[PDB]
């Protein structure tokens, strides 16, 4: 019994982990066979990211002034390329502790794993999720910037995240690795302001589904309700519209607890409606929402 | 910015977690260095658990009865003893992946990362803390008992933990890596409560100091009090005293941020008085008190 907020085992993603300098930055990099990922604003000075042109800033820059250092060994890079707002340094080693992997761009609500690192060193590990304003709410200091977000599927990497930049309002912005940005974000700083950070809603009933589970019940209630009703709530209290698809992907749980998905989101209603009335659940005093469906049964069956 | 419950990286440890069978038990053993430690309970059949006498079952063990996995590979045992509440299986191969390491006995209040296993093979990474009720409230099915709690300093992993059972209110009991039980419980299927869960006072601080670090400052109000007045308050609210030592360890906090340690006791008096009146600090709706002083500087500072 129990239930954490659970990262990933981040041994496969430390293997890869690397620092990159360019002039006087230092920021990480990640290692996967003989290319190493990079934000692309490791070549800016301070001044340029007021308005950098990458193509015109590339132009200045030569294999010979990436420095790439796994450990304390120096890797050779040999070639370089620019994909959207990553860089793909070339290196003439293939990382031996490359582990399976994919590069999946995820949707909001999804959740992953970070590995924070700086100077290519592993330094925490801890779940996000991927907000539906496309920022993350990360815990990355200055030298964070080529960390990395994953999901692991038994022996196979999904990097879905690298870390780019911070807003002045203190949340995250960043890439999959093909250097396309979540959100409407560039890696330039300016003025940029997040939307409205609204609440995962399929997670929040995941984590109902889980409370159940491990024995918190004060919160089931003798309602139901339908998907517009509970929608018409969820729009008041800025909590994402509820799909049938969602409902759908809630079915192993509603099976598990035998809570039909339509009376756990009379429940949340309730709660949205209430409040908590100063009680827990799962040792937390609000809703939590960064818990998939996925995530719940994982945790709640011991997958590895 | 941004400030998350964050886990050591756990790759040092995934190199130790090994599957330990006994019978029809499962579950994982630490391999450092040719020892192999795992709960003595493995020896157990389901009704042996309700009152075990393990010098007497253990008469009954030989080295071929401990089968020891890591990976697929099979371990030869050409030793056993028993430690207090831990076994020590010797075997013929030193584990190639041993990290520098320390065995440590914590203090309630002390914070740790658990790699959750089942199989020997890591499922997730989670933080914790040593209750002052000498419970930790862990996420752990069935199967997970072996899995390890540590911290990481630099290169060297301190283990703290070993997990070795769920009380029937569903929070976790276990050993340090000499077999010695936190607080007073027994591996036996017998009634333990456990006593009051009182509030880490030193750690909601310093998480109120991580707030004040990273922007969260609505709660900073323009009171002081004293040790003894603020302790009047704590006992009321079922917080651990605050002494002298506590005040001296949030001295680094204290100076970063220019808050008189007494002055966010004062703060932190009047958010038990009166509440958060549905407000928020670093995401969360209640005080959280799993994060230690040296948590706090440690992801304020980014050490790796
Ligand atoms: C608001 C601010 O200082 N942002 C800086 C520095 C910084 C980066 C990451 C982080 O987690 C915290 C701070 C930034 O975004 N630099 C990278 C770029 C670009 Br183009
Ligand atoms: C209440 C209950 O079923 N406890 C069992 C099974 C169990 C173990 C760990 C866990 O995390 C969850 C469940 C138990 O404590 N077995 C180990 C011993 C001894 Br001696």
């Amino acid at each position: 019994s129990g239930f954490r907020k659970m990262a990933f085992p981040s041994g496969k993603v430390e293997g890869c982990m690397v620092q990159v300098t360019c002039g006087t930055t230092t920021l990480n990099g990640l290692w996967l066979d003989d290319v190493v990922y990079c934000p692309r604003h490791v070549i800016c000075t301070s001044e340029d990211m007021l308005n950098p042109n990458y193509e015109d800033l590339l132009i200045r820059k030569s294999n010979h002034n990436f420095l790439v250092q796994a450990g304390n060994v120096q890797l050779r890079v040999i070639g370089h390329s620019m994909q959207n707002c990553v860089l793909k340094l070339k290196v003439d080693t293939a990382n031996p502790k490359t582990p399976k992997y994919k590069f999946v761009r995820i949707q909001p609500g999804q959740t992953f794993s970070v590995l924070a690192c700086y100077n290519g060193s592993p330094s925490g590990v801890y779940q996000c999720a991927m907000r539906p304003n496309f920022t993350i709410k990360g815990s990355f200091l200055n030298g964070s910037c080529g960390s990395v977000g994953f999901n692991i599927d038994y022996d196979c990497v999904s990097f879905c995240y690298m870390h780019h930049m911070e807003l002045p309002t203190g949340v995250h912005a960043g890439t999959d690795l093909e250097g396309n940005f979540y959100g409407p974000f560039v890696d330039r700083q300016t003025a940029q302001a997040a939307g409205t950070d609204t609440t995962i809603t399929v997670n929040v009933l995941a984590w109902l589904y889980a409370a159940v589970i491990n024995g918190d019940r004060w919160f089931l209630n003798r309602f139901t309700t339908t998907l517009n009703d509970f929608n018409l709530v969820a729009m008041k209290y800025n909590y994402e519209p509820l799909t049938q698809d969602h409902v759908d992907i809630l079915g192993p749980l509603s099976a598990q607890t035998g809570i039909a998905v339509l009376d756990m989101c009379a429940s949340l209603k309730e709660l949205l409606q209430n409040g908590m009335n100063g009680r827990t659940i799962l040792g937390s005093a609000l809703l939590e929402d960064e818990f998939t469906p996925f995530d719940v049964v994982r945790q709640c069956s011991g997958v590895t």
